């Protein structure tokens, strides 16, 4: 009776780069099949506008700020990671009988205690850092050359992939390999006779922009070189989703599986993505940076052919997956999301009269976002707080703060209140970022929460 | 095992009760408890303002040791006095006591920081730093703001609660809290365990709002604010009388230890008087953290006496624990002492031991050390001063120049004591925390410099 | 079957100040006996180039940076110490049946929970601070005079020694007393019928430079006054080692005991030491500061008359002692060392293709060191990173970074990677050091890891 759960996460997939969310040029039929026979979300938000903190939030069900994970891990490697006392959704499900697998991108710590096998994943196949070169014919020779030279700090994008701690020699284009291993996983799950949970973390369409010629050949009308490469990268994900769906059907798993497909953040416009109609992209507190595509699919439980128009947070997946699995959640875990299912079924706002936050730090100041009901408050580029009616003004073109003073001020002060239990960052993505953090007396919330 | 009542007035000045020298405000019911018990001429709180003082009372620890050196953010927060420091209420509750808290909290409004999770079976009051006194005034303002859609409403006008459910209060807040203190000790009769009551009045803290009937009792007080203040204190005294008539009615009075005190010194610009002490609220001068206190407990606490040796608010935790038969573990790191053995023998419970105060400011800190007859003072970025506080209670005569070695030794022991102070877990305003970080605080290089 | 273990640690013993490690002037025959019938180490490194952090590392098996112990404890006293959640090697061995003793210098916290008896030492005899005056005839009168004056913050070098928390009145030159108590310990261990572990932490030859006339009389050819005093101090250690060895033989303990003799850091050149052929000394990331003498001795298990030429870290003693004792180590402990025994027996590098680090903080910047295989990277005096082939260039005279850019950069980046789990310091050795730490936004790893 308890359903299987598949969380598919594309990396830097732009808002307009799947068909079901308005793509005019990239075609994603297998992903679209899941949308057409399920529900898509027009107001889905991640907890942070870039990779590491967004992913920390997905797994922990907590705003990354609450657990010191506001920054990506140090790009050249580290002995730190998402804190081990915050129980991952995989570990919870595993403790309630689920068979658990994770594939592809991790970027939440490479130490023994931060490794997927210790965060409640029985199976893991992928690469532990922030991304990876896509062609083994290219990356394996570079790693061979650097290792034989004696070097220990080798760029994590060319290191060998692993399976449960043992290295492997990958042969296929990485997107295809991860898809293949997703098939292998759900095939292994047939014999287990428990429900299963799969975290499928594709690196596509994250840099570097490397695509197969066979995928790029499907977009002859895309004249721009990078956009074409990107299109091929996304299509490879779509082929993967089709390959996984044929395997689920083969095993009679398809009907009792909740599939969630989403992005971890907004697309990067300078690396082939499109976020139409949203402003800006990756790393912004504008909508482009943390409003993402999402679909649910689960026959007879998730309504087919619908589009859910109320705010949903990536933080909601933790308690929602838990509720659907029959897993008790303790109050000592401090989950920032909500079980969105009661409100989803009744077609009501699961965050009625409640804020959804984004807060991205920069050098000496912070950009911020608040989404509640129809309203979107925006703090960006050291400007005064702006307010938009995001239902009417999705592109954030018309600041109506001047005629809503009390409402905006109230929203900012509630964020100010919310800020106090944010931990100091446990790391930064670069050594100079942490020096500057300390030099600038951060967080400079005097700037961030100043009002009229 | 005795019942225990800790009554705490908020910003009650040193000279604003009769038993501690008031010439103008009259407090007969409070004075009754003094007359038939023991008052304390050298009683000190752990910090010269509300939040950290109260954190210390409940935890038995200097607030600096647990990151609670500042009042909680004035516009609300998700933080509070850390949950791993067990409150005296929780300890007593685990040793069979029925536990109640009334009025002011100001130690965290989250589920895990709420009174019901800090070991209080009953709670009636308001969770923030204070409250407007008249429901006729505050409830319409809250109705208007709530219907407007606003979520960050000023905590002084929000509705009071009883164990997490809201209520619609009808009386002047001081009288309501007194009434609920009666209701509590009445509920305690049927329980047949001993009880503990934390009665945290907001009077005479701002705003200065008094009943006309109380102000009418001070026709000779010409100053408007002092009159209002006087009426506010008198309302507390009426409350204490109403509680005492209830204790007698239930035959609880004879087996109850009542402690009446202030959380800190009075604020001179808001109607208080701290005579004969210098300065007031927030100072490391005596005015800021030397407070009135009485114990009352028939046959156990001597009647009509005045105890002249130093006592700390930190002492109430282990002293209440000892009197209740509650074991205290060393892993708790209590900074106070069980003052009862020394109290009975009329000896100094802190003989040859310092009592500290340390209040932070913008880019520097003021400090105080009280040991035996001596009072060391660091204030206003001046050199350390020393006073013989037995002879010189008003701190008029700095005798540091002729006691160099002693002063230096005292400061160095404070310097030693400072190292396990945690970084603050919050500040009362966002700018205070920014400045803390900008100024590289604590600037203990200034605070512990000697010559 | 399970061996006894003795860790003898001299304090600030210079690289060239024992015979077995090249001394031409100081003579140390009993120490040399252990070298001659065992193995010495030419490439032995401690975890930090000064006392407190080095010792924290020895006991915890962790780089002191990982546990907030990068600085010596506050010189005038404190309520902090090496964190209690990092299990000491003594506690581990004690939990696996060993009888445990510690002698002399502690300098890892003087509070109840940081005291030797709570860090897994059944027996303790010594002084809790960073050093001590050597002659009871001199120091006890000064302490008597200051205590009777009323002072509480008395210089830790003159305070009385203790035995398991009770004070004593020591009569002998401190080095001789500690040696005597080491005898007393191994005599007490005979009756126990378990294996034993002894941490013998001499303060010699740390300042102050105080020696017996009888020891100084053995070096008539040393014309320099301080070097002679120093020589006598080291000789007193050597007499102690002989006195301990005669006791081990008397009890038939000698043959089944692993004796490790080492220094906690490099010698201080301005206080009588010699670090030949190494550059600089105490507190430097040059070799002089953290490359130290070490010998192992254990008959039939440790090869006799050999000299091990591969890198060994003080961090290795924790897991190596554990493995030899049959004590399981959990991964949750985060040991930074390795069990060096498999590689030691095969005469292979126990840290093949693995770095050994040093990182000493200063005012506004940090000096650093990396030792891997033949290479030594050096960050000193705010200069660019240097690289030496330490096999060819032990004195660090010839920077070959200009022709090995990729290798140096790779080494620094691996240190940069390693730095991220370093905790903020939990204390500093002086109040102004911590203020400056905060003012200068430390750690300034932007300077420390620039390439
Ligand atoms: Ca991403
Ligand atoms: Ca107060
Ligand atoms: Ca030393």
């Amino acid at each position: 009776q308890k359903p299987n759960i598949i969380l598919i996460v594309a990396d830097d997939l732009g808002y307009a780069d799947v068909g079901f969310n308005g793509s005019k040029d990239i075609i994603t039929p297998n992903i679209d099949d899941l949308a057409k026979s399920g529900t898509s979300f027009s107001d889905a938000y991640v907890a942070h506008p870039f990779c590491g903190p967004s992913r920390a939030a997905l797994m922990t069900g907590r705003y990354p700020h609450k657990i010191g994970s506001q920054f990506n891990l140090p790009t050249r490697g580290s002995n730190v990671g998402v804190p081990t006392d915050a129980k991952f959704i995989s570990k919870l499900l595993n403790e309630n009988n689920y068979f658990t697998g994770a594939l592809g991108k991790w970027h939440m710590g490479d130490t023994p205690q931060h490794h997927p096998n210790k965060r409640g994943f029985d199976e893991y196949y992928g690469f532990l850092g922030g991304g990876h070169n896509y062609f083994p014919d290219q990356y394996q020779p570079q790693y061979k050359k650097q290792k034989a030279q004696g070097l220990k700090n080798i760029f994590e994008y060319i290191t060998p992939l692993e399976h449960n701690g043992k290295e492997v020699k990958e042969t296929q284009y990485i997107t295809d390999a991860l898809s293949r291993e997703a098939v292998n996983f759900v095939d292994k799950a047939v014999n287990k006779k428990h429900p299963f949970f799969l975290y499928l973390a594709y690196n596509a369409p994250h840099t570097p922009l490397q695509a197969k010629d066979e995928d790029m050949a499907m977009f002859p009308n895309i004249k721009n070189k990078d956009r074409k490469t990107y299109a091929g990268m996304v299509y490879a994900v779509d082929r993967g989703v089709g390959k996984l769906v044929e395997a689920l059907k083969k095993n009679n798993q398809y009907d009792n599986t909740l599939i969630v497909f989403m992005s971890d953040n907004g697309g990067k416009l300078s690396k082939g993505a499109n976020n139409f109609p949203l402003k800006a992209g990756k790393g912004s507190t504008q909508e482009g940076g943390f409003r993402v595509p999402m679909l649910f699919h689960w026959p007879k439980h998730v309504p087919a052919g619908k589009r859910f128009s109320h705010p949903v947070s990536a933080l909601d997946l933790y308690p929602t997956f838990a509720a659907l699995a029959g897993a008790k959640v303790e109050e000592n875990q401090h989950l920032d999301g909500t079980n969105m299912w009661p409100a989803f079924i009744k077609n009501e706002n699961p965050h009625k009269d409640e804020p959804i936050y984004a807060l991205r730090h920069r050098k000496g100041y912070s950009d911020a976002a608040i989404r509640m009901n129809q309203w979107k408050a925006l703090k960006v580029n050291q400007q005064p707080w702006q307010l938009f009616n995001i239902e009417n003004d999705i592109s954030e073109k018309h600041d109506v703060s001047k005629s809503n003073k009390a409402l905006l001020t109230d929203m900012v002060r509630e964020m100010e209140k919310w800020s106090w239990d944010n931990q100091q960052p446990s790391w930064f993505h670069e050594t100079t970022e942490g020096v500057n953090w300390r030099l600038d007396a951060m967080p400079r919330f005097d700037k961030t929460f100043k009002t009229t």
